[PDB]
């Protein structure tokens, strides 16, 4: 209760909120927008090496639930958002993560050979998206786990400093423990971002008998009320396997309580995407109320005394 | 004049609507209530060569948006279904289907050996499910695709007769086309049942601070609206794999608008879950009348009219 600041990787916030990547952070406007918010930090757009339009429209749906996506990694370049946190973020306001989604191993470590004197200069922080377009005959890296354990090393490597990774949901405990287990080989990688969207759902319309989104046959990666217990599960799973890491949560945030949910999985930063993109950036200081007014109920006056602390039966 | 019928695996069903395995099914009562019921078909809880009294309680809890639950398969045993299957069951009112979930190869097998002649004799339907353990520590079988195809090789040489599969969802298009690549690989499998609950997502209580279900620290399988846009795409994505075989739809099915997006997107029998244990077998009158409400508001008059039309963007 009185205020949420918290200290991590070496920075300080005004609270545990930010958007999810992707939402509301693609251009200058929307970066400058994301400052200007009541936000603890902000993250770029997942980029590329090059420039993308990304997919044809309509490409983005969402609806009571939740939404569905398939942009296709539209982004105006990695020279844009380096050029934004080297010359342009204001960092007396908050922290900026920068999201690298390089469409291969060595895309993603020419970027990050470029982003390292400026996360030394300015402190901007590393989110590594670990998610990837479809190859037939391979899937996404994360779901690769030798795939993962390879860009892991050479970022590591190329990289040198601390830095984070996005990843998919898993629904398998043999996949918690594989996947944890690759990430504990690197010690660079100090938080993980539990989840990105459930990946191909399909959505359609009853009225029309149509699919709502144009590519790849209507589907696409989901997100908001739909995703909330997966996204917990991951959060929750991760916290308990990687003690010497931090988790950020991401995944099904519309209120203060689905943020204490978070952060009683075990959440450090708790990324709203689904519920920014269809609120706007107001959504930040009403979360923070209800987060404030939860903990005031329950006599918690930090988020250090309920953290992880989710209580099992028996 | 509309038509709910359907005739497929040399059976006539009434109309599409059955349970889901699991829900409404694990006793003779149930069985008896989910035959007297307006359903189409039934299915057998899936069943062990052995009795099993599952997880401890609380082991299944629902919510607005769904369910979660940990049973840890609790069924009276092999011989209790096939004595049904043989001699107890109805035949006269509708279809049976008995679902067979073996915790090694060699338990499937043993079952559907001794399924068989009942099978050709009276004409249960077998549904294999997928989802089982397989080694502890490795992933579930229909996420091994070297186990699944094993399994698939076994139970069709042993069973001899057309079979159906349950699956677990899945979430990248590598792994669509890879199951569907295993399953076309056996004739015998005719139908292919999407999906199973989402594996290991985790509910949790703000009030109490506690995850809701006892087993597995509160991770289990979600059922319910979480869940209808990722069976949506499962079916939709085995249909078009599968051009050989029927699809069977499961997941997130409240209404008979969820029903006609499930057949819209390639589904033959739509089974119940959740809405089934919320609801009571009432439901399946109440789905069938807006079922055909829907029908009659655009002129379709039986469900191969729409089954796996729906409509793609371009
Ligand atoms: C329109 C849109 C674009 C997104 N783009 C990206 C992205 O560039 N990078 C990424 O890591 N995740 C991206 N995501 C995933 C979100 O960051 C987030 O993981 C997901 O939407 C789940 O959170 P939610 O339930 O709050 O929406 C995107 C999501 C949406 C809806
Ligand atoms: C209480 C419970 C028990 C279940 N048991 C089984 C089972 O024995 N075999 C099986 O194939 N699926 C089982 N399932 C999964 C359901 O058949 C179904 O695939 C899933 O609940 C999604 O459908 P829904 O959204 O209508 O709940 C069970 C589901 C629940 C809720
Ligand atoms: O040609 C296509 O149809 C197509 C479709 C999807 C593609 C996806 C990628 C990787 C997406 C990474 C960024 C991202 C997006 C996104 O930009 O679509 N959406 C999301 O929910 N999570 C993300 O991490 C990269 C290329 C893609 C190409
Ligand atoms: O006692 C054990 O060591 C043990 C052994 C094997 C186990 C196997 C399972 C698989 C559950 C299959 C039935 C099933 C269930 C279920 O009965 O829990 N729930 C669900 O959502 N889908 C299903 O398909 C679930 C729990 C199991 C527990
Ligand atoms: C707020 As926008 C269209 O740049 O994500
Ligand atoms: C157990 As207390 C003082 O957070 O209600
Ligand atoms: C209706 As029951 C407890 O046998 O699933
Ligand atoms: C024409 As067909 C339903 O047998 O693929």
């Amino acid at each position: 209760s009185m205020c949420l600041k918290l200290n991590l990787l070496d920075h300080v916030f005004a609270n545990p909120f930010m958007n999810a990547a992707g939402v509301l952070c693609s251009t200058e406007e929307d970066l400058r927008c994301m400052t200007a918010s009541s936000s603890g930090a902000l993250v770029s757009k997942s980029c590329t090496s090059a420039p993308r339009d990304g997919n044809p429209e309509p490409r983005y749906m969402a609806f009571p639930l939740g939404s569905i996506n398939s942009m296709g990694l539209p982004n105006l370049g990695f020279d844009f958002y380096l050029k934004y946190a080297s010359d342009l973020h204001d960092y007396s306001k908050k922290p900026l993560f920068l999201s690298i989604s390089g469409l291969s191993v060595e895309e993603n470590v020419a970027m990050v050979r470029r982003l390292a004197p400026v996360a030394q200069e300015k402190g901007v922080l590393l989110e590594l998206n670990l998610s990837c377009p479809n190859v037939p005959g391979k899937p996404q890296v994360a779901y690769d786990f030798e795939a993962m354990r390879t860009y892991l090393q050479q970022v590591s490597l190329a990289y040198g400093l601390p830095f984070g990774v996005k990843m998919p949901p898993y629904f398998d405990i043999a996949h918690f423990d594989t996947a944890a287990a690759v990430l504990n080989e690197f010690p660079l990688v100090k938080f993980v971002t539990c989840v990105n969207s459930v990946g191909n759902g399909l959505v359609i319309d009853a009225e029309s008998e149509s699919v709502v989104i144009k590519p790849k046959q209507g589907f696409g990666g989901l997100g908001g009320k739909y995703i909330l217990p997966t996204a917990l599960a991951n959060v929750n799973a991760f916290y308990r396997r990687c003690p010497d890491k931090l988790v950020f949560g991401c995944g099904g945030v519309y209120s203060g309580e689905d943020a204490f949910l978070h952060i009683l999985a075990g959440a450090s930063m708790v990324q709203v995407g689904t519920a920014l993109q269809e609120e706007g950036p107001g959504i930040f200081t009403r979360l923070e109320d209800e987060l404030l007014e939860i903990m005031a109920r329950k006599g918690y006056r930090t988020l250090e005394e309920f953290r992880g602390r989710v209580k099992t039966i028996e």
